[PDB]
């Protein structure tokens, strides 16, 4: 446990601080044999190291996504799992707990890694080493096959599953893809149709709730409807006081997830504010505050905006809002920052001028900043100011700026919108794929006064024999495909 | 068209008042009804069939976010804009209504002083404003470039398809 | 005609319950000549299933737009009909 030995950041090189560990992590297929076939004095498959990995740890760390590093990774992780079948036949090497709590094929997502962790999800062997494998074929009967996935740590009925850290812990840039292979491409479709009246059962019930807030918040004052006004004004303080409690529970249960993925929510944050807003709203109503109606209605435009969380949950207009998104933060907020240094030049400028007569329009800096808006949206007045002599000086820096502005800098950011929406195209699908990922774990659960029952999903499969006694049941997941291509190849 | 035709002069002789916008609503639709014969020319029906994919794939999601972007920001205004220290955004059709003329290049951005809401009522126009003319109808051409860009192939085909049918 | 052989969503392979449909299927091109030249009970190729299609409508509704499933039913199609040229020429697959 040295410091060149730790993983860190400058001249490190981690492989699980031990000598097996490091044979097996060079490619090294000649050696690994003597480090357990030397009758003096035997080495332990199952050490592990003071940080708490052991060799298939080890080997999952030293994985990357290039094409030689995984032809590497897979190979040894296959050889020295066939050879622990061999030496150790009763104690499984899989599942070894880390001092974090994570097996390989956790670490494997947790880490972020792409090519290990697939092959890791769909393995096959011969019928000699069958036990140790997690996809399987139940018959092959024409050219339809029937392919049982094992479900072992990958479905959420567990406390800590593959599911849960790829869409909570994972802190990759790029994790949408792993939510997006095979196995798991076909749960978390099963189980997003599986809970789709419960995803608009509170779509409906928000819609309801809103639109109790637009009707209160309209008909209210500058008797029977001041009896139902009362009455709904109750009901929306409970309503925001349950939505803020709800947003507390979803934080204090995701306390590490804001750190880990802070672009990826924006809806939670989002809701938060609008609950405490209407809560604080309501309350200050009662101190008889000329600040009320703006928090009202500030609360009332979030809340109304907020039914773009549940546009997702479609096709097309799902992956339009993440669009939205991208287009926003990428082209946005370069473009805003330069148009405003130009704005804010030219508004000065402008009061600078215009007190040299030979009410004044540039009178203070809002007005004129109010006026270059104008340019910008389509309404600006562009006038030859014959009032006072600095006649030309003005007409020019008028003419700068909508050339600066309104010919270069919003048709060049259509240019740029175009651009970024041509190249997003592709990665906006898996994005929405793994935005029903995290609404679905979220739905797993009840509320946060209820508690959903666990409804596990998968089916108990004769798979076979363990390698001791009688046989071994695991729960696995089916899936029925149509290949002429795998077909010809077994006949 | 025709049933509407039919209706209005069948109900002409009711002597009813509702026969003039079933007239002209047929109208309109009469000569919108040409496009049909657009197609039989190489060029112009295949920017017929580019028409209609770009109505139906990226018309009805802008529509429906633009939507519920202007009947928030007319409630929040309407809710607002009585607290004096005609009057504009009286109503909710009012308020819509000037949100729109915003969207045409019409809008009227003005520091309405006459209540001490000034401040509120300017901050939501301009986070309107930011938000659909600079976000969503940019974006919408943007959409548009790459449906265009995107469906260029399989227009020719549905046009032979088009006249397969004709 | 059981619900595992008709074709409809979920679990289901057609393929014409009928034996030279499902051998014709399969890319057996080693039995289809011995269900027809066997001389104790030959095969009409011409018969027909309970919804009413042949081995030729059999082999066209597997069809796919894969190359290899293309490639199989090309195969069969073609050596099916030369086949049927030689066993029965006065009444034709085809119609
Ligand atoms: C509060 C009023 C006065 C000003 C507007 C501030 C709020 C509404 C702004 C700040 C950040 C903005 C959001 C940022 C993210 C997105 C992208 C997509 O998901 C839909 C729009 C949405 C959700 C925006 C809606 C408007 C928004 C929520
Ligand atoms: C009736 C008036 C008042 C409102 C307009 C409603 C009608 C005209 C709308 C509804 C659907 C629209 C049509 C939808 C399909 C297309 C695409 C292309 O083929 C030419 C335009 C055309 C034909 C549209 C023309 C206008 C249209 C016909």
């Amino acid at each position: 446990c040295g410091r060149f030995f730790q993983k860190h950041q400058g001249t490190c090189f981690y492989f699980g601080e031990l000598p097996l560990s490091l044979a097996a992590c060079t490619k090294q297929w000649d050696v690994v044999t003597y480090l357990l076939e030397n009758p003096h004095q035997p080495a332990s498959l199952e050490a592990t190291d003071s940080l708490g990995n052991t060799v298939l740890h080890a080997l999952v760390m030293i994985a990357d996504n290039s094409p030689e590093n995984s032809a590497l990774v897979i190979h040894m992780y296959d050889s020295l799992l066939q050879m622990g079948a061999r030496l150790c036949p009763t104690v499984q090497l899989e599942d070894i707990c880390n001092h974090q709590g994570l097996t390989p094929l956790k670490l494997a997502a947790k880490e972020g890694k792409i090519e290990i962790f697939r092959h890791i999800l769909q393995r096959e062997f011969s019928g000699l080493y069958q036990p140790l494998s997690r996809k399987f074929t139940e018959w092959c009967y024409g050219p339809v096959r029937v392919s049982l996935y094992d479900l072992s740590s990958v479905d959420s009925w567990e406390k800590n599953s593959v599911l849960e850290i790829i869409a909570f812990h994972c802190k990759s840039p790029h994790r949408h893809r792993m939510v997006v292979l095979e196995p798991l491409n076909k749960l978390l479709q099963e189980k997003w149709d599986r809970l789709i009246p419960r995803f608009f059962f509170n779509f409906a019930c928000y819609l309801v709730y809103m639109i109790i807030f637009t009707i209160v918040a309209y008909h209210q004052p500058s008797t029977f409807g001041d009896s139902m006004l009362l009455l709904g004004h109750i009901l929306i303080l409970l309503g925001g006081i349950y939505l803020l409690l709800g947003q507390l529970w979803y934080f204090w249960r995701r306390r590490l997830f804001i750190w880990i993925s802070f672009m990826d929510s924006y809806f939670e944050i989002l809701f938060l504010v609008q609950a405490l807003l209407t809560v604080l709203s309501q309350v200050l109503r009662f101190v008889e505050t000329e600040w009320y109606l703006p928090l009202l209605v500030s609360s009332l435009v979030l809340g109304w905006l907020n039914l773009l969380y549940y546009t997702r949950g479609f096709q097309h207009t799902g992956i339009y809002s993440v669009m939205i998104q991208k287009v926003i933060l990428r082209d946005l907020l370069r473009f805003l920052l330069v148009y405003l240094v130009f704005l804010f030049g030219f508004a000065v400028a402008l009061v600078s001028l215009s007190r040299e007569a030979r009410p004044v329009p540039y009178g203070g800096i809002l007005d004129a900043s109010l006026e270059l808006f104008k340019f910008t949206i389509g309404m600006g007045e562009l006038a030859f100011q014959e009032q006072l002599r600095f006649r030309g000086v003005v007409l020019l820096l008028l003419l700068a700026y909508v050339l600066l502005t309104y010919v270069l800098l919003l048709n060049m950011l259509i240019a740029l919108m175009s651009e970024t929406v041509n190249s997003v195209a592709t990665d906006s699908w898996s994005i929405w794929k793994l935005q029903k990922a995290i609404s679905v774990l979220e739905m797993e659960n009840g509320y946060w006064w209820c508690r959903r029952k666990r409804h596990r999903a998968g089916r108990l499969l004769k798979v076979g024999t363990k390698g001791d006694g009688i046989p071994d049941e695991r729960w696995c997941f089916r899936v029925e495909e149509v290949n002429w291509a795998a077909w010809e190849k077994t006949l």
